């Protein structure tokens, strides 16, 4: 009879509830003869200061992520302990045989969110009637305040047994639009069967509609995913996705498509997918030179209105049936959507890439380091002429990239412009997602931050009205798309 101990390292925010600190799971129900089991556990002061309220729940569920999250698909007893207090004890008649049990607190109204805020708890002894038992760490707890955290997307949500691929979207009128793969059956990628999913929230990302399937896979083979979004320049929202089979099995004949839906109310309804695949590739496209191109794929998250009305997201573009590589192009349109065409090549032997506005107006490109090329860095290209052709600038470059998506935003900080790109530190792993600072003028990159440690994959950025970033990335290794709030200063100052 062993103990199991795992303290938690996710995000918290000011007043929230029955937030786990440590949770430990008994290898064995209690015996018969058992009549009580006590639970002693450390915390400290700076912690003790922050917390209202603690407790012991009690759950036949052991859960990755704090017990509310699962919007009752845990069920669990609550009984509270005083906060100064560091010791609690229940009978072996209320665990009722089960084995799991959790030191959770309620987040106070604290106010500083600088990077000393960091909330711990360690459990010392678990004792059967006096006897005390083996407790193995398997983790540590410290869980960072920010100004939101939020799960917007927690595997069984819905019915849907995992969700992947965040996008999100803030609109000139403040409304933040939140999409994902709803992954139902597993977290595996096209030619699954995928839906995709969204909710609003018209308050600065405080609360957050209902989950509402826009877009229903229809089976194996016949599923959507990879989501990005803009606001058009005439005030439309566009979404740009994929459907069908996976990037590789497609072919010039049978196509992974890519598909188009627009919304002209705030995001609440969406028009029915118009497949563009013909503009890009394929059997049904104009241009001979690309009749026989393979595979087409946006990369998921945002994409960039130029202050010219043209709308853009880059393509990476499979070529050729013998490598299994792609080449970037930036998929455009002058006329708010009706037609699409295709920039120059843009990277070769890309990946996933983004695009933000320089201050000077050029177009700045960030590419997806797939296979570990060269030094494993981030790679980076720029255009002087709106998207058409483009350039390698090793001078961007200086950021890790173990090979994921992540996001840029053009900011302003202490009066120098700045680029916050977010992306897993590694190394080498989807590991503690981190955002770093480029100064432009300097053309240095900051030392990393790491927002959420632990497993992390891809983020999407949007900056919202106050310039508060918005961050929105896949936490753990069955994934929660969690959104995440606080300033630059709770992140870079001293
Ligand atoms: O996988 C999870 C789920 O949250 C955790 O184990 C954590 O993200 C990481 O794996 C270690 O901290």
């Amino acid at each position: 009879q062993e103990v199991t101990m795992w303290g938690d390292s996710h995000g918290v925010a000011p007043n929230q509830v029955r937030r786990t600190l440590v949770k430990v799971a008994l290898s064995e129900s209690l015996p018969p003869g058992a009549k009580q089991i006590r639970i002693g556990f450390s915390l400290p002061k700076e912690t003790e200061e922050k917390v209202t309220a603690l407790y012991l729940l009690v759950s036949d569920s052991l859960a990755v992520r704090d017990l509310p999250d699962y919007k009752g698909r845990v069920s669990y007893d609550s009984f509270p302990i005083s906060k100064e207090d560091r010791t609690t004890a229940l009978s072996a008649d209320s665990v009722a045989g089960r084995r799991f049990f959790y030191l959770a607190a309620d987040i106070g109204p604290v106010a500083s969110f600088s990077r000393s805020d960091t909330l711990t708890a360690r459990v010392e002894e678990v004792a059967v009637d006096g006897r005390p038992l083996p407790l193995k760490e398997l983790s540590p707890a410290s869980r960072r305040l920010y100004r939101g955290y939020e799960a917007l997307f927690v595997p069984g949500d819905g019915g849907s047994r995992n969700y992947r691929i965040p996008a999100i979207l803030k609109t000139a009128n403040g409304t933040l639009i939140a999409m994902a793969d709803r992954r139902k059956y597993n977290q595996t990628d096209l030619p699954e069967d995928i839906d995709i999913v969204m909710r609003r929230s018209t308050d600065g990302g405080k609360s957050w509609s209902d989950p509402r399937i826009i877009v229903q896979g229809e089976g194996r083979n016949h599923g959507f995913g990879d989501v990005a979004l803009v606001q058009t320049q005439a005030g439309k929202l566009l979404m740009i996705f994929v459907g069908g089979v996976g990037l590789w099995q497609s072919t010039p004949d049978r196509p992974q498509r890519t598909y188009i839906s627009e919304s002209r109310d705030e995001g609440l309804t969406w028009s029915p997918p118009r497949d563009i695949t013909h503009f890009i590739f394929g059997k049904d496209c104009a241009d001979p030179g690309r009749s026989r191109w393979l595979a087409s794929f946006c990369a998921s998250g945002q994409g960039l209105v130029l202050p010219s009305g043209r709308i853009t997201f880059v393509a990476a573009i499979r070529e050729s049936g013998q490598e299994y590589v792609l080449n970037n192009y930036v998929l455009y349109s002058d006329d708010e959507g009706d037609t699409w065409q295709l920039s120059d090549c843009a990277y070769r032997r890309g990946d996933e890439a983004k695009l933000s506005l320089m201050p000077d107006g050029r177009v700045l490109m960030s590419i997806r380091n797939q296979g570990r090329q060269e030094s494993r860095q981030r790679f980076f290209a720029l255009s002087s002429d709106d998207g058409l052709t483009w350039e390698r600038a090793k001078q961007f470059e200086g950021i890790h990239d173990p090979g994921c998506n992540g996001a840029m935003l053009q900011v302003k900080r202490n009066g120098r412009d700045q680029v916050l790109h977010s992306l897993p530190l590694g190394p080498d792993g989807r590991r503690d997602g981190a955002v770093y600072l480029f100064d432009h003028v300097s053309g240095r990159w900051s030392a990393p931050v790491v927002v959420n440690s632990g497993s992390s994959a891809y983020s999407d950025m949007t900056l919202l009205a106050d310039g508060t970033i918005g961050y929105f990335v896949e936490e753990g290794d069955e994934i929660s798309l969690v959104f995440i709030r606080f300033v630059l200063d709770d992140l870079f100052d001293v």
